[PDB]
This record gives structure tokens, C-alpha cells and sequence, in this order.
């Protein structure tokens, strides 16, 4: 076919997982198997214009063709994928990832319809980190000023005893410098690219099957740019989408904790692993917030127990 050029936009800068060690090789991929015909430009750090929140705009209308963010980012937009943000939902990122993709191929699809999901996916669980104070429990959070990605990631810290605070990522670093936060919750990966793991020396992680909490992310196509490719393009495209990219964009963001882990460790940190008493009190202040966000998914129009179930269901069946 004719050849095409499609723009990628996202907000981390080049170095980053997201970009270096998951679109980039994703693109090579997609530039090989259509016999060099699709090419994807690959602008990293908001090089195209805007603020992290609008790459979810940006790929809905046309301004850029592809894009990866954080579905949160934008509050209320994509309410059924709240769901897999509660606390204590997340097994390792490939079952979570699993999970995430058939909820939007099935109960969760009306979030997307205006895309063309390439894939829903997910971090491995996070992990919580401070400048120096180390979080043995709840209590340890009094006076603490937690950044976190998403309104219903900072209603955890909120019911956890932290004082809260949302913003992206790239904004953590900054405003750690300007005292105006005290840490946040990231996975391990997404901390090199911002030098994260040189600003705070204290990390907390939890044990057990379930993790604190991950967030969706989304990589996402404009719909009307890809329903314009020739069908063979569209193969290519969709032999590089759905389940089968969930799964292994799961498999590497498991993967991308490990060395980013080593780094945190080799700039001095330590890690302390939340089990018994200091986890149950967590769980249990989980499970009002389940009930919590049940209620506000009631108002908005979902059937929140049912979501929350089928998150759950989802993700026992992948976690093996």
C-alpha cells in the first residue's frame, strides 16, 4: 500500500520505558512487517504541544495519531477502568494487563469507542516512596504529602492518613525539589527517567498476592486514521494490538522493576516490605474505599459492584 506516517505522542522523555523499550521496538515492528511502508515518528516530552492531560484529546481528534498516557490523568473520563485502580486490586502486570484488555473488549468497552485501542495496560504494582521517612504503617503517613497519579489513587493515600496531592509524573521531581510534597507512589520503572530514585532514599513495597494499586495506562490510535488504512494495514496494526500486546506489554513492565529497583538500591535506598499487622490495617481501609468508589460509580451510571467483581474475576483468572 501507500506509504503513511503516523505521529506518536506521549509525555515521558525519550529514555523512558514507554518509550525507549515499548513504542519504539513496537514501531520497529510495525515499519517491518508492513515492508516499510507505515512509519511512526516517535515524539516523547509533549514535543508536539500540550500538557500530559491532553494526549487523550489530541488522539480522539485527530491532532496526533497515536498516543500513550495515563487513562487517569484526565478524571471521570474513563470511569469504568477505575475500577482497577483500587487498593490491593493488582497481581503482577502481565495478569493485571490480561485482565485490563478483556474488561475493554467486553463490560468496560464504552470507555473507548471513541478509539481505536491498540492496549489497555497496566504498571506493576506501586510502591511508596519518601525523601527519608521510613513507612512501616498507616501512621507513618500522618503529615505526609503524597503525590499520586490519579484522583482515585490519591482517595487511597487519602483514606490511608497521607495528606494528598495529584499531579503526572513529570511534575513529581520539581515539586519534591519545592518542598511541596514529601514523596508519592510510582512503580520502580517509571523512576530513573526523572531521577526519582536519586530524591527519595525511603521505599515501601507490600507482600502477598495482591499489590498496593496500579493505573491504567492507554495506548491508543485515532480511530478514523486507522479505519482509512488499507486492510493490509489494518493486519499490521492489529497483529501489534489487543490481547496478545496486553499480555506482553504486561510481561515488561513486570520486567522494567527490576533494574530500576538495582538503581533505587545503588543510590542508597532502603526497603522495607509491608506483611501482618501494618498490611491488614491497609486491606482494611481498602475495603472502604471499595465501598467508596461502588458508590460513585452507582451515581455515574455503572453497575460498580458488578465492575468490581469482574475486575477481581479477571484478574484470578490470569494470575497463574
Amino acid at each position: 500500500s501507500m506509504e503513511v506516517v503516523l505521529k506518536f505522542h506521549s509525555f515521558p522523555p525519550m529514555p523512558a520505558n514507554s518509550n525507549a523499550k515499548f513504542v519504539k521496538p513496537w514501531s520497529e515492528k510495525v515499519l517491518a512487517e508492513s515492508n516499510g511502508e507505515i512509519k511512526v515518528e516517535i515524539y516523547p516530552a509533549m514535543q508536539l504541544g500540550g500538557k500530559p492531560p491532553q494526549l487523550v484529546d489530541q488522539v480522539r481528534d485527530g491532532v496526533v495519531d497515536i498516543v500513550w498516557t495515563v487513562a487517569g490523568y484526565t478524571p471521570g473520563r474513563f470511569p469504568h477502568l477505575e475500577a482497577f485502580e483500587l487498593p490491593f486490586m493488582p497481581a503482577s502486570a502481565e495478569a493485571t494487563s490480561q485482565a485490563l484488555q478483556e474488561y475493554v473488549d467486553t463490560v468496560a468497552a464504552s470507555d473507548l469507542k471513541d478509539y481505536k485501542v491498540l492496549a489497555v495496560f497496566c504498571h506493576a504494582p506501586g510502591k511508596i516512596h519518601t525523601k527519608e521517612k521510613v513507612i512501616a504503617s498507616a501512621a507513618d503517613l500522618n503529615g505526609m504529602k503524597m503525590r499520586g497519579p490519579t484522583r482515585v489513587i490519591t482517595k487511597m493515600l487519602e483514606g490511608l492518613g497521607a495528606t494528598p496531592v495529584g499531579m503526572p509524573v513529570p511534575a513529581v521531581a520539581g515539586a519534591l525539589s519545592k518542598g511541596v510534597i514529601d514523596g508519592m507512589v510510582v512503580p520502580w520503572e517509571i523512576m530513573p527517567s526523572f531521577k526519582l530514585h536519586e530524591l527519595t532514599a525511603a521505599h515501601t513495597t507490600v507482600s502477598g498476592s495482591r499489590g498496593l494499586y496500579t493505573t491504567p495506562f492507554l495506548f491508543l490510535m485515532n480511530k478514523a486514521k486507522y479505519e482509512s488504512l488499507s486492510d493490509e494495514h489494518k493486519k499490521v496494526i492489529d497483529n501489534n494490538a489487543g490481547l496478545a500486546l496486553a499480555k506482553l506489554a504486561g510481561q515488561l513492565w513486570d520486567g522494567f522493576e527490576v533494574p530500576a529497583r538495582k538503581l533505587a538500591l545503588d543510590a542508597g535506598g532502603t526497603i522495607h516490605s509491608l506483611s501482618g499487622g501494618p498490611l491488614a490495617e491497609m486491606k482494611a481501609a481498602g475495603e472502604g474505599l471499595e465501598a467508596d468508589w461502588i458508590k460513585s460509580a452507582n451515581d455515574r451510571g455503572l453497575d460498580g459492584a458488578m465492575l468490581v467483581k469482574t475486575a477481581k474475576d479477571l484478574i484470578s483468572k490470569y494470575d497463574k
